[PDB]
DNA sequence: ACCGGAGGACAGTCCTCCCGACTGACTGACGTCGTACG
DNA sequence: CGTACGACGTCAGTCAGTCGGGAGGACTGTCCTCCGG
């Protein structure tokens, strides 16, 4: 099943032979099969782990400040702006 | 095809006629085909913002708290002992 | 009765991969200028 | 001097190649019902 990592950055059919394959054999390239990728389980006990606990720090961070600010974290993706937001206390 | 809500709880086959079904009808039961309960959507994409954003408050605790059982906290229930607790800032 | 879990239709993932559109390059054709000849 | 021919340059059109939206579909895991212990 498992696709070359050239021929799936490219979408073409690959070959899957062993050890390269038509295009990268070719075409003259370093043909590979990379491990898949480790995600987290997409279960409905996992994903309710996480909004339930998503939920429960949301509560918590509301007993210390202000909703307005919840809003703002919740969206940011930089450590120094988590960080700024934390010393504006 | 729904089943009713007591055929549901006591597991038994329905015969799902409406408005009053087999069982309910014979021990003179309360027969209710309660509403289809709404669950978030298990995708990826949700997942995954819901995990962005319980990365983002776990890395804002982790400078509200650098030090421990912020799980301890977490599953305190009431309001006022949380606030007693966190006024030890 | 009661309820753990089998059974199965279904929701949605997460792969490989075919196909269409868009961009770039190359070739051809036309037009304009320059030179040569009358 | 004037006209004609040739050569060069520029523009357009067509073809090919590549990134991309996403169809196809096996599969993972859900989430019902209700069997039978
Ligand atoms: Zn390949
Ligand atoms: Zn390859
Ligand atoms: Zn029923
Ligand atoms: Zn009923």
């Amino acid at each position: 099943e498992q696709a070359c990592d050239i021929c799936r950055l490219k979408k073409l059919k690959c070959s899957k032979e062993k050890p390269k394959c038509a295009k990268c054999l070719k075409n003259n390239w370093e043909c590979r099969y990379s491990p898949k990728t480790k995600r987290s389980p997409l279960t409905r006990a996992h994903l309710t782990e996480v909004e339930s606990r998503l939920e429960r720090l949301e509560q918590l961070f509301l007993l210390i400040f202000p909703r307005e600010d919840l809003d703002m974290i919740l969206k940011m993706d930089s450590l120094q702006d988590i960080k700024a937001l934390l010393t504006g206390l």
